[PDB]
């Protein structure tokens, strides 16, 4: 058979593209690794505490839009229409 | 499911690829949000600054090519070339 | 007509996905040129320097192991798991 065995493979490559996405994640421990501004090194100190930062990564985004549990949220949710309303009046 | 069904299903996933370039700006979105590098924020309100992004995150990339007009980017253009000149010398 | 030329177009297909990846790089480019907080260029003479930055871009992660001879790597190794081991306890 051929078919099946490269089928199963492009499955794979589908996998594969999901990995992908980690490189996102990986961009942001890049800044501090990488140096962010032109590139053109003790930093890695700091860069261990990716380790933990991996949660706190995460954390920052789920406590900014709600904060506490998921009612909080609410409230931050009103500034997004109050925003462009704001907004709409340099 | 079948080869047909499949077929079609592993073309879905090379449309799943393409959707990554627009996570790119979503980065940006990320970082920002998540205060900075590994961070293990007020800007919040900024945060959501770039809803209006949209329309200057293209300026940034448009004006840098050309600045202001379109007729001087064959101007621009000429600096490249320069810079490998320049460079390359002692 | 169908099959036979969808099977190579599938191969192709995996070929793509990773060609995606360079976008990180380009994101580095994106991030000091595009504004790495929302954007809503005269810089643009210093984001040059990004242009040679490509070989420096990838020495900040090899050589943050090493520093200077390979030898030194070998006692960075050591050290990483240090800090991690300070963190796992309180």
């Amino acid at each position: 058979n051929w078919l099946w065995y490269i089928r199963i493979f492009i499955i794979i490559v589908g996998s594969l593209i999901g990995l992908r996405i980690v490189f996102a994640v990986l961009s942001l421990v890049n800044r501090v690794r990488q140096g962010y501004s032109p590139l053109s090194e003790r930093d890695r100190d700091r860069s261990i505490r990716l380790v933990n930062g991996s949660l706190a990564l995460i954390w920052d985004d789920l406590r900014s839009l709600s904060l506490f549990s998921y009612h909080r949220l609410r409230d931050l949710l009103l500034i997004v229409t109050r925003i462009v309303e704001l907004l709409g009046r340099r």
